[PDB]
C-alpha cells in the first residue's frame, strides 16, 4: 500500500563526487516526488553522479492497495575509486508489521556518512536525510 513509503534523500555535504549504484527496489516500486501514482524506473537513477552541495532524491513505497510495502537496497560507490563500495544500503517499510528497517554498512574509511530522519516504528520509514563526506 501507499501508507508504507520512505523519502531518501542523498545530500553530498563534500568536495567530491559520490556515486549512487546497485539501486534494487525488491518490494513495492520507485514513484516520482510527490507522486505515488507515478512509476519511476530504478534506471533514472542507476549510476547518478552526485556532486558536491546536491541531492539526489527517492521515492519508494508499497503498490497500490497491496498487502505489502516497500523494501530494497543501494549503494554508494567512489567514481574516483573504481566505483569502490562506500557503503550499503537496506530499506524495509513492511506492510502489516510495526517495525521498519534502515541499515547501512561498509568499511571505506575514506568515507563519512550520516544519515537521521528515519522513523523505525510504525507507519512509513519516513524522510531519510543522508549526508556524504570523503574525509
Amino acid at each position: 500500500a501507499y501508507a508504507q513509503w520512505v523519502i531518501i534523500i542523498i545530500h553530498n555535504v563534500g568536495s567530491k563526487d559520490v556515486k549512487i549504484k546497485n539501486l534494487k527496489p525488491s518490494w513495492g516500486k520507485l514513484h516520482a516526488d510527490g507522486d505515488k501514482d507515478t512509476e519511476v524506473s530504478a534506471s533514472k537513477y542507476e549510476g547518478t553522479v552526485i556532486k558536491p552541495d546536491e541531492k539526489l532524491q527517492i521515492n519508494a513505497c508499497g503498490r497500490s492497495d497491496a498487502a505489502e510495502g516497500t523494501t530494497g537496497t543501494f549503494d554508494l560507490v567512489d567514481p574516483a575509486d573504481g566505483d569502490k563500495q562506500v557503503r550499503h544500503f537496506y530499506w524495509d517499510c513492511p506492510w502489516g508489521s510495526k517495525t521498519n528497517t534502515w541499515t547501512v554498512s561498509g568499511s571505506n574509511t575514506k568515507w563519512m556518512i550520516e544519515y537521521s530522519g528515519q522513523n523505525l516504528d510504525s507507519g512509513a520509514l519516513g524522510t531519510i536525510t543522508v549526508d556524504t563526506l570523503k574525509k
